[PDB]
């Protein structure tokens, strides 16, 4: 049974809060070494979400990654947040991913809910080379990016990491999630051989936001996500801020799918859009291209799905991936489903699995519009 | 000392479920002129948002005017609704009205809250000539939309009015909300110099929905807001069903305004565009076109109001309309603002008063990111 004061100790908060926490927002579970584990669903005081405890010869606190939080504006929210200096790095489209090495030399990653992927956990070690950094620094958790086009998550395509791969953002310690500063993390990151984001540069707090604003502009005319800047040593928390071709992506994804995104969502993304509007277009010509990005980015796909429904077909996405055996496939399969994602095995050939996650709200809703019910 | 039991004969409603209302509201007010009468905030049995019940030498219940459903498609949806007709009037826009004149002689005009308009009650009785008819139906309620340029509430030009008329589309008994059949409402209306909304014509249901796609090419072509598609004999209640131009109308409205709307307005008006580009649009030229018309309908507002906020202004709306005297302006601003309403007079020169409102959520969560607040 679950060791509630010796949780208390470790973490900070009191037994009675923990007992509290049993009702709803935090599981029980095996993973790993025959352990037992606890996953923080709720944030529960300092506690992240996605916080996870293993209960082995030490008992380890996986901390959740840390919200951060957005800016629509580049000026004069950064130099209102930051001090000095802004370490400006690119955000990358995937899913967050947390290694850690636990006491049982076990090495173990944390989708951001805080359960283990076994897809991902055995492509991170298959692509990442760990052994020699936790020999060193066992107790320093790698956070990054998973990223590529062969993503059963959030799929896009970063050619020059291949089909999947990996990008580290953050060196977080167990227990006390603390990072380490931005240019000793890479630095430690690389003379161990491992991979860091992109970073632009290091900019005075004067010239940061002119500095982001010329990124976001190359960013957005490649397609890439955004930025996530950072203060050098960490004493202040990071913000994001991403392109407007980030936002026609997810937006243009959204409407394909748009009954399984919880209504705004949507406002959230047009919203960035204005302010963006406001601060970065330099003639009317832009803000038109704005304009007509959105409209195609809203219209196109829903057009094209309800088409796609009417003639018979449900609404899915395939993504191939490397497995090991379709029994992994599978077991990955069940994950997802666990997860609260309609999703089968729909074809197996070697070690190729495609994943089809279904989308059954936009399937059903569109098919009762199309049969002739009322809205 | 409310009379429920009366309230129960004359409404159905149990007496309990109406305590129990009032116990929150459902509320009890003095109106026209020392009547005590009752507003029906939210509906209740068959009881109607807007409901108002007179307590006078009778017991009158001005019935609220029933919500019309919305279909995204003409067809089949037409067809699975409707039997043997459809009867197809304009849809216009401007805001709803009941007109009665109440067993105490005095006549009276309901927005769709059930509140006594002071405006609409003199504009009406201007604008009409309505003491024949009442003479004839005190009975009978008077449902339509107020329209024009020079509107109090929603605004649109409508040259068949000039600065501002009235439009019948339905008549109702008091107390049972009974409404009278099409073609007799408006011989009705008519035979008594009453104006009729535009009936395009009564068709067979197996010509409806080509025929609707007809009138809404025409209408949006011509920047009008829609159909409301109706029994004749009223024995199935009416489908609405809206323009593309209606919408941008709509969507371009809201987002001078983002932050007090919603947040959808936004995915529900977007969502019309989707199936309407379906069903209707035959060149992807027409797609292309509803596209970008829904894009800058959405950046240009919203850009807009930025620039308009970081200048300094807050975020009003204006309009002016004619009154007969500054009194008359000044009572119409104590009516909006006992309603909720942040209205004040902004101006009145000779029997015209700009109407202001304010609109502090945008106002301020724009102003708020605009000093440097984070998302
Ligand atoms: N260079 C980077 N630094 C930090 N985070 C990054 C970076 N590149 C990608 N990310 C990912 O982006 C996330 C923030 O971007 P996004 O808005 O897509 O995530 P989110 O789901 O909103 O997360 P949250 O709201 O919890 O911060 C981070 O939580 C992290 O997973
Ligand atoms: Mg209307």
């Amino acid at each position: 049974d679950i060791p509630f004061d010796l949780i208390q100790e470790r973490t900070g908060v009191p037994s009675s809060r923990l007992k509290v926490a049993f009702a709803r927002g935090s599981l029980r579970l095996l993973e790993s070494a025959g352990m037992q584990a606890l996953l923080f669903k709720k944030p529960l005081g300092d506690l992240e979400a996605g916080t996870v405890i293993y209960l082995g010869d030490e008992t380890e606190v996986i901390r959740g990654f840390p919200k951060i939080r957005r800016t629509l504006l580049l000026s004069p929210t950064i130099q209102e947040h930051f001090r000095d200096r802004v370490a400006v790095e690119e955000k990358m489209n995937g899913y967050n991913v947390r290694i850690a090495c636990l006491s049982s030399g076990e090495t173990v990653a944390l989708t951001r809910g805080g359960h283990v992927c076994p897809f991902t956990t055995r492509k991170a070690q298959e692509l990442l080379d760990l052994s020699e950094f936790f020999r060193e620094h066992p107790d320093l958790v790698i956070c990054g990016e998973m990223i590529g086009r062969d993503n059963p998550y959030v799929s896009q395509d970063y050619p020059e990491v291949g089909p999947l791969g990996f990008r580290v953002f953050d060196l977080r310690e167990k227990n006390t999630n603390r990072p380490l500063p931005v240019e000793e993390r890479r630095a430690l990151l690389d003379s161990y051989g491992l991979p860091n984001v992109r970073l632009f540069g290091v900019y005075p707090i004067e010239e940061a936001a002119s500095e982001v604003a010329d990124i976001i502009r190359a960013l957005g005319m490649a397609g890439r996500e955004g930025v996530v800047m950072k203060d050098p040593s960490m004493e202040v928390p990071p913000l994001k801020y991403t392109s407007s071709q980030a936002h026609a992506r997810e937006l243009a994804y959204a409407f394909s799918y748009p009954f399984d995104f919880g209504r705004p969502f949507f406002f959230s993304r047009v919203i960035r859009e204005g302010f963006q509007a406001y601060e970065l277009d330099e003639s009317d010509d832009e803000t038109r291209e704005r304009a007509r990005r959105l409209g195609e980015a809203i219209i196109y796909p829903m057009l094209e799905r309800i088409k796609s429904i009417s003639a018979g077909e449900a609404a899915y996405e395939d993504t191939v991936i490397d497995v090991e055996d379709r029994e992994a496939a599978e077991e990955f399969i069940r994950h997802l489903v666990r997860l609260g994602v309609s999703a089968t095995l729909a074809d197996y050939r070697d070690g190729r699995a495609t994943i089809r996650r279904f989308y059954q709200s936009t399937t059903d809703r569109i098919n009762n519009y199309l049969k002739g019910g009322l809205y």
